[PDB]
Order: structure tokens, then sequence, then C-alpha cells
């Protein structure tokens, strides 16, 4: 009964990806549909990752021997959930990966917006995650890697994230991305238009990808 204690970390993110967030979710985008793409290739090479550091020592499958991706769209909560279970990520992982490090491709990616290019280009850069705000206002990243504990990042954008330990339910192992979508973009909670999305840009992922689809 008594009251709960949790701490919480809170970072800011690089100039340059704040400034890739912004333009990210103040720009009219069409093709906004490729950020599932995005995730979906960034779950396959976390699951690579996986598969491959398994092969020389095969207890890291201790944590679950299944490599695949899970789709699990929600109408009620309005979130659209990606779920692997790739390598995961630590906690320095996530500061490190998701926010505070610069990265090479952001300058160059968001000059090329800004002449026109199709966001679609934006895997290519790098900094391909943050297509997730295209589609989402609020994006929690929660995340389990062998060698540390569960964690929870989160962010609405606006100049900062937070990470904490995840008290959710436990995953053996592995990275679930759950987009808390915008009001005008519940079309991703649809089974057509993910099958649709998925048939079209996601056709050579290496792993079984499977639809969760409630009633
Ligand atoms: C193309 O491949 C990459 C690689 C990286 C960045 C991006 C794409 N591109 C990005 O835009 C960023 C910011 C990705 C953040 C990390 C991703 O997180 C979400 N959910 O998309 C995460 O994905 C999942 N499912 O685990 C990935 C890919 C984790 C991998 C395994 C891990 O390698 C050891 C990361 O370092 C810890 C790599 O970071 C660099
Ligand atoms: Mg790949």
């Amino acid at each position: 009964q008594p009251m709960e204690e949790e701490e919480v970390e809170t970072f800011a993110f690089q100039a340059e990806i704040a400034q890739l967030m912004s333009l990210i979710i103040n720009t009219f985008y069409s093709n906004k549909e490729i950020f599932l793409r995005e995730l979906i290739s960034n779950s396959s090479d976390a699951l690579d990752k996986i598969r491959y550091e398994s092969l020389t020592d095969p207890s890291k499958l201790d944590s679950g021997k299944e490599l695949h991706i899970n789709l699990i769209p929600n109408k009620q909560d309005r979130t659209l959930t990606i779920v692997d279970t790739g390598i995961g990520m630590t906690k320095a992982d996530l500061i490190n990966n998701l926010g505070t490090i610069a990265k090479s491709g952001t300058k160059a990616f968001m000059e090329a917006l800004q002449a026109g290019a199709d966001i679609s280009m934006i895997g290519q850069f790098g900094v391909g995650f943050y297509s997730a705000y295209l589609v989402a206002e609020k994006v929690t990243v929660i995340t389990k890697h062998n060698d540390d504990e569960q964690y929870a990042w989160e962010s609405s954008a606006g100049g900062s994230f937070t990470v904490r330990t995840d008290t959710g339910e436990p995953m053996g192992r592995g990275t679930k991305v759950i987009l808390h979508l915008k009001e005008d973009q519940t079309e991703y909670l649809e089974e057509r238009r993910i099958k649709e999305i998925v048939k079209k840009h996601s056709q050579f992922i290496g792993y079984p990808i499977t639809l969760f689809v409630e009633k």
C-alpha cells in the first residue's frame, strides 16, 4: 500500500536531432507510411545482431530463441506497437543512440528535405527512427538487452526525452516501439492499411512478421 518510488532521468536531444524532430513534426509530408518500413528495418538489424552473436555464444538465446517481429495495433489506446526479439539496448545504448549523440547524416538529410527530397530517404541518413514522429505525437521505446535491466525511453519531442527502468510487463529480450498516434493518423491502426504498407515496403525482412488484430 505504501507509496512507490521511481527514478527518472531527463535528457536534452543533441541540437541537430532536436532540429530534425521539429522539422519532421511541423512540416507536411506525403508518404508518411514509410515510418513503418524504417522501424521494421531497424528491428531486422537488431535481429541480425542477436542471430550472429548467438552463433558463437548460444547462451545469448537463453532470453528467447524466437527471432521475429510482431505488429500490434490498439484502437482503444490509439497505439501501434512494433515488437522485436532482437538484441535490445542497454541503458547506455538508449541514451547514446536515441538522442544525445550527433549523427553524421542529420544535416545532409534536413537540407535534402528543405530542397524537396521525399521523406522516404531518411533511412539512408541513419536517422530513420525519427520518422516515427511523422505519425506519432509521443513515442515510447521499451527495451531489454542481455547485459542490462529493462528500460523505457520516451519523448513527445519538444527537445527532451526520459529514460527509466521499466515497471511494465517483462520482455525476455528485444525492443518494443509504442507509437502514440496523432489523431489524424489512425489509418495505421487498420489491418488492411498495415498489410498494404508491409507488402509494399517490407518484403525482405529476413524474419517472420505477425500482425495481431483485436476482435
Ligand atoms: C540501420 O541500423 C541502425 C543503427 C543505428 C541507428 C539507426 C539505424 N537509425 C536510427 O534512426 C536510430 C537512432 C535508431 C535507434 C536504435 C533503434 O531503435 C529503434 N526502435 O529504431 C534500434 O532498433 C531496434 N529495434 O532495436 C536499433 C537499430 C538498435 C541496434 C541493434 C543497435 O546496434 C548495436 C543500436 O545501437 C545500440 C544501433 O544504433 C545505430
Ligand atoms: Mg538490415
